[PDB]
């Protein structure tokens, strides 16, 4: 059910050594020492890794390396379509812009920030979350120059329970992380997206890189004298597989929840934030839709945009079945009836003032938070066209000496961006006029940004032809049409342009809202610091966890399938079998690789199969993870690797505000297909030989 | 493989049933000589099977093989297609027009009868053998003189099976006087409507209830005011107890048609001729009229029964092209076959192998005429709409050609373009339709066997389709209502002749029919070499473990109440509830909204005795008893004989079950008694129909 802090490993050990749990506790975490928890990583800001090696080997997802994957794919040599198998050391390939960090010790400064606090002040004052007054505090508790002093080393103070427990992370960072290994993508984004928050799952989601050191094994940048990590403690990999109700922990990053949401805030995730990006992206996917259906130009130009669309509309739907479903805002209710008779009874109303400051201010933003995701999803997001060259200060106070030619060239470079080779003006205009004709349906004449006034005062509420206007007349509507402009060019034309007063104003709208809404971010945060330090007094800090908020954490549960729907089982595991059921040669999401489909065919699946000879692929758990998880070690009762986590079912993706016991499951790739597809398909001996390969 | 027994079969199959778990005594289930459950289960209506569960002749079957009868009474001011309808008393209940149910009296062997007729021979390749006509005669002749003057209500007929090897003679009692008594609402008898066709998980009350009338003796009579319910030989008893996974489950009912004596060179034929190309063009169809639909209301509206009538056998196809790819349904014919060839030549007899040869020699002659034909059927014929628009008739032609004859042919084509351009037309929806079926066409089928008219694409338009398509729209007398008047007011002949909408028409139908006519001649080599395969594998392994082709006739079938995974990590169990209607409510979609009187049931769990063990109201279950169309309706019964479920569907996976049983994936969909008993109370509120049943704890 939680995302426990590092420190909380005393407190839940007796519960974990029940659920199945062999490891010593200190051999898991030791705070003042090395554990399984020095193997851990965060993989690039955004993603969990993990060292598999005593030469500093690292596991992440194929989907958390993409990036490096394809900055390293030529026409020539495309490694994001056939894999990267570096055969030596030597061949491994430099990433620029990479980092992992390495949690090398925590600490409780909780009576420290707050002693430091009572200096403030002003009462209200948000410096509590400040990252620039944390990390002026951690500064003076580590020393002036600790970083000096200690090489690769960094300090960090973050706010948990929304102010009421303050932790101080050592980091160490490495930044010379090198590309190792890659499975094609066909294997390592096998469903692509239409198996995006779905189990079951047959994907192959890994990649392997290496961290690169000093001679001292200290952090270094790039540089061809560099040597491997040979790190302190590595993961043992275990090829004993996993059974139904197998114990199994993470250790991960996971970047947010909102457990400690009011009713309140329930209802407003729900109708506000969920169903306009769900009914706005629901319209912006149809037109998209029906023209990459239409036109096989155009599927190749939208399709990433579709893609990109599409995930979060999905989370948005899993969101709002859990809200409908699982009494999510129930729950938050009786949590927070129980807090305000607890008060009652102890004679203290602050907790009862708290929720009321909460609702209140929920209440009163309600209208502006309308109106922002309202422009956001509906215009910001919504129409390509609102990102089109707006010319800048500089550029029209240059316009109208000879810098007239430079002027034009930024905003040519700029038009070419916004017009580039899979931007199409009339996919766009049929796109605008499905959004606008919703917003306008939705939004007040008072509230629209000045330009979508004249939709009723010029164009007589037809929204057809006032896009139609906005392309025929604007500069950025076509080639030519900027080129004309170019040609002459005035700072009048400009200032009178229908897209650019279109952009303008919707960027005007969507600013102003934004600037009307963030001051009502600082009462709820502030209640919720009473709120939550009344929740802890109650019920104590062993059963609510914190918000997750990128910190280290550990999760555990079974490895166990469940019930979707009436009469409906999925299982706790999926075989290579339901790759060969899933292949479709006229479907790039679901090409099989030959060599794959080969070794499914002999059977050789050599030390990697079950013991019924089926070859396993994934597997799902009951551990309580979010974003940020993506390549999380996933560990044994015995803390060997048995797999990668890398997705999660969109029935849990409410789990980020209550965990859902019978639906939320963590989805991982089995660590005996992540050999299987290095052995058969990368030929990576190497790989499997640094390894440290228990029976 | 599973099969689907004849009632002669029960006794060597008995045994097998027992160590199943069947309780009940052979002849309770069937007796040849007298009173058995055979009595109480009815043809209902032609096309579907019921039962009789009452004294007073109460019949149950499925919702939608009551769905014509409860449509036809239904009006706006009483809706009972979707309210329901629930008869309170008997003299409420509602007559029917056109209606039947058939009681099987007697069921007799007259195989040896048959052959010594037969042995007459004028002709050793006459098809009489399979002739109704020539098989009505041995009936009559058997029966006697008269026979339905003497036993007013009985009729004789005789059937083949096993391709003419066995032949039954049938005493059958038809009542033509079959009353509407009750059905639920279409929210819950068809709850999951297109969506769910073919489908488990299933949550829908597919039932509906009748109740046969009879004169004062209980025998048959058309519909009188004077009729009163007839109190039958045999009825069903209804359980509450319920299923649990593997009990025993039977069904009797008129299974119409399988192909289980395919040859391997057929099943090829059905997967790469019949089902690809059905596949193939009911996609391109499909496509066009599912873009028309989305892009405007009045259109979905239009065509959304066109839509689903499409789509139906659309996925038929699919499911039994998948049993083909992966099942080994071709290899599995295969090795059939070769066991007969081996033993044939081990018996010194090679007409078993000449048999085989002369079935894979025939298919391998039609080929590209049935290519032709499926392009053409599939294409045009069901493809696009204007194919079947007005051809004046011969009769049309010579009065238009000096009488008041004119005007009444005028009359006569205005009706007929009246009902082609309906409420539900759209020209600019059937030429976009037309555009993509005929591209895919002429892609496939070669100039010289093109119908006439199609050949101006290549000849006249420079194969621009669009142009073609535009142009017989533009030109034609049925391309507009204005175009039409303007005929109807100066007709000629001359202008129908040259009419390019006629011409179309005429062309792809007269190509049609002669493909037609060409390819009828190889049905018969087929027909009398299967008499000598079948005959053959009868020799070989007898008739015990191979059942006779289906032939809408009444057959038993027994399996167990099985769910099954349908891929990999997935399964589905063997029973559904009422919380599985719940998850599937959608106010905004009517295809699952749900009865508010069946929400309040399950929200204060008023299920009473029908619930389960752990107070879960069911709905439906499967079980992996063999059934196809024609069992819809089927009673399903208990290890005791009790009815436990109605039949009302099958699993897309177990479609290929027609040519081959598939053990694990092959169910049968059937609606919960349970369910069924709950919905008469709780919904309708027709206690006096559970007052009349015998419902045994
Ligand atoms: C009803 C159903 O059956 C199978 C899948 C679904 C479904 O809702 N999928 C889904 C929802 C939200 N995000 C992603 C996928
Ligand atoms: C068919 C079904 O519907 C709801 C649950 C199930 C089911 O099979 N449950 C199950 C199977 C295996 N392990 C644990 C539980
Ligand atoms: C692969 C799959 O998963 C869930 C459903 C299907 C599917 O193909 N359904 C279907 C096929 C044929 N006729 C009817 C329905
Ligand atoms: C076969 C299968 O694949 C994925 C899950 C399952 C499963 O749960 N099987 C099962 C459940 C209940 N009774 C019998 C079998
Ligand atoms: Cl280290
Ligand atoms: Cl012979
Ligand atoms: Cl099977």
């Amino acid at each position: 059910e939680g995302m426990w802090l590092m420190q909380q490993l005393g407190r839940k050990y007796a519960q974990m050594k029940e659920r199945g749990l062999k490891m010593k506790e200190y051999d898991l975490y030791n705070p003042n020492g090395t554990s399984l928890k020095d193997a851990v990583v965060l993989f690039d800001g955004g993603c969990t890794g993990e060292v598999v090696s005593d030469r500093g080997l690292v596991l992440t997802n194929h989907h958390c390396g993409y990036d490096m994957i394809q900055a390293h794919s030529t026409l020539e040599h495309n490694y994001l379509e056939n894999g990267f198998w570096a055969m030596r050391e030597a061949d491994e390939l430099p990433n620029k812009d990479i980092s992992v960090v390495f949690i090398d010790k925590i600490e409780d400064v909780t009576d420290y920030v707050k002693k430091e606090l009572k200096a403030i002040k002003d009462p209200n004052s948000m410096d509590y979350l400040s990252p620039k007054y944390l990390q002026k505090l951690a500064d003076k508790k580590a020393g002036k120059n600790f970083s000096a002093k200690n090489p690769g080393l960094s300090v960090e103070i973050k706010a948990f329970y929304g102010g009421n427990l303050y932790l101080m992370f050592t980091k160490k960072t490495y930044t010379d992380v090198r590309l190792v290994g890659a499975p094609p993508s066909s294997i390592g984004k096998f469903g692509a997206d239409t198996d995006n928050w779905i189990w079951p799952r047959h994907t192959g989601d890994f990649s392997i890189f290496r961290i690169y050191a000093d001679k001292n094994g200290n952090p270094a940048p790039y540089s061809e004298d560099n040597v491997p990590l040979k790190p302190k403690r590595f993961f043992n990999i275990s090829l004993g597989g996993v059974q139904e109700n197998d114990y199994a922990m993470i250790m991960g990053f996971p970047g947010t929840t909102h457990r400690y949401f009011t009713a309140s805030e329930v209802d407003e995730w729900k109708s506000i934030d969920n169903d306009i990006r769900i009914r706005m992206r629901d319209i912006r996917q149809g037109v998209m839709l029906r023209e990459m259906l239409a036109d096989p130009q155009i599927k190749i130009m939208y399709s990433a945009k579709y893609a990109a669309s599409q995930n979060a509309y999905k989370r948005a739907i899993g969101a709002n079945w859990a809200i409908k479903t699982r009494g999510l805002r129930q729950n938050k209710q009786a949590m927070q009836d129980r807090l305000i008779a607890w008060g009652a009874k102890q004679g203290t109303p602050r907790y009862e003032e708290a929720v009321h400051e909460i609702d209140a201010t929920v209440a009163k933003r309600a209208d502006l938070r309308r109106r922002y995701w309202m422009i956001e999803e509906g215009i910001i997001r919504g129409i390509e066209f609102a990102r089109s060259p707006i010319p800048t200060e500089d550029e029209t106070k240059a316009l109208q000496a000879s810098a007239r030619k430079e002027a034009i060239d930024k905003i040519r470079t700029r038009y070419s961006k916004f017009a580039n080779k899979d931007y199409s003006a009339e996919v766009d205009k049929k796109v605008a006029v499905a959004m606008l004709t919703e917003y306008l349906k939705e939004i007040p004449y008072e509230n629209l940004p000045l330009h979508l006034r004249l939709v009723k005062d010029r164009f007589a509420g037809d929204v057809q032809a006032y896009v139609d206007d906005i392309f025929a007349r604007s500069v950025f509507g076509s080639e030519a049409q900027f080129d004309a402009f170019a040609a002459v060019p005035s700072v009048e034309k400009l200032a009178e342009d229908p897209m650019v007063l279109f952009a303008s104003s919707v960027f005007d709208e969507y600013r102003k809202l934004y600037n009307e809404l963030r001051p009502y971010d600082d009462p709820i945060l502030r209640a919720q610091r009473t709120y939550i330090a009344g929740l802890l007094e109650m019920d104590g800090d062993q059963d609510q966890f914190p918000d997750a908020n990128l910190t280290l954490r550990f999760t555990y549960g079974q490895v166990k399938g469940y019930s979707p729907r009436d009469n409906v089982y999925y299982g706790h595991q999926t075989t290579l079998d339901g790759v060969m059921e899933k292949e479709d040669p006229d479907n790039w999401e679901f090409v099989v690789d030959p060599k794959l489909k080969a070794v499914y065919e002999r059977k050789d699946f050599g030390r990697y199969a079950d013991r019924s000879g089926r070859m396993p692929v994934a597997f799902c758990a009951t551990t309580h993870t979010t974003g940020g998880n993506s390549g999380s070690p996933v560990m044994n009762a015995n803390g060997e690797l048995i797999g990668l986590n890398f997705d999660r079912n969109w029935e849990g993706v409410g789990g980020d505000i209550q965990y859902l016991a019978d639906y939320q499951r963590s989805i991982i790739v089995d660590i005996r297909y992540v050999l299987l597809v290095i052995d058969k398909v990368g030929g990576c001996q190497r790989l499997l030989d640094e390894m440290n390969i228990v029976p």
